[PDB]
């Protein structure tokens, strides 16, 4: 597999704070007009190829709703992060999904050549918190060939996700209020097909913005899902499938084995 990175894995290693790659940062003062900035975090080791990439969309304007600690924990693992601001205020998932893509093709048509020359455009990823995640859903509709999609306590008043063709991972918080998992994560979950690659992890005892504070359940699960999708990285296969059982998830659900 020419898309591998990194040491083999074990259980210590997805649990990392700080990855086997070394992280710079490119500020992005505007990566789409209308859309604010961001921050692009990305691996510096260049002599294992180009790296796919996942942006990672907020919900909210208030400084709770921020995604920054995504950025340095998941590209160390070998990915371009790119972390999109919480000035801009986006009222609806779809605007998300759209800042989504727009935050994508950024990195794949207008960066700095330190980011271009990393990056694969062929694989990319969406996750995101609230309507962010909700975003996150709607950008895959928006564009199928997404290798990843993590919806993060998501919002989205569209409770269907049928043609959804991306591997998709809805992470819930069993206690939130604000996007309660019986309406919005679980019906998602529900409605992807039978036939994709999905998974659902609810965290026992967590409200809505347990996203926004770093988590090492939601962090070596999601760099566990990047790896098996963006990567096709299937020495990352073993923490997906079968179902985790870590204490701090109330459930997990999957189409395992993938």
């Amino acid at each position: 597999n020419p898309y591998e990175r990194g040491p083999d894995p074990t259980e210590d290693s997805i649990e990392a704070i700080r990855g086997p790659f070394s992280v710079a940062t490119e500020r992005v003062s505007s990566f789409a007009s209308g859309f604010g900035g961001g921050t692009i975090y990305y691996p510096r080791e260049t002599d294992e190829g180009t790296f796919g990439a996942v942006a990672v969309a907020p919900g909210f304007t208030a400084s709770q709703g921020s995604m920054s600690w995504y950025g340095e924990r998941v590209a160390s693992q070998g990915f371009i992060v790119f972390t999109i601001d919480t000035n801009t205020r986006l009222d609806q998932p779809g605007q998300r999904g759209r800042q989504l893509l727009a935050a994508l093709d950024y990195l794949v048509e207008r960066s700095d050549r330190k980011v271009r020359e990393r990056l694969d455009p062929n694989r990319l990823a969406v996750m995101g918190h609230s309507m962010g995640g909700g975003g996150s859903l709607e950008a895959t509709v928006m564009r199928p060939s997404l290798k990843a999609s993590i919806p993060l306590t998501p919002w989205n008043l569209d409770k269907t996700w049928g043609q959804v063709q991306v591997p998709t991972f809805i992470i819930g918080a069993e206690l939130d209020t604000i996007a309660p998992v019986r309406t919005h994560a679980k019906p998602f979950y529900e409605s992807l097909p039978s036939s994709l690659p999905k998974a659902y992890m609810e965290l026992d005892g967590a409200t809505h913005f347990a996203p926004n504070i770093p988590n090492t359940t939601i962090a070596k699960y999601v760099i566990s899902w990047l790896k098996r999708f963006v990567d096709e990285d299937t020495r990352y296969s073993q923490f997906l499938c079968p179902n985790p059982t870590d204490r701090a998830i109330e459930e997990y659900r999957s189409t395992c084995p993938y």
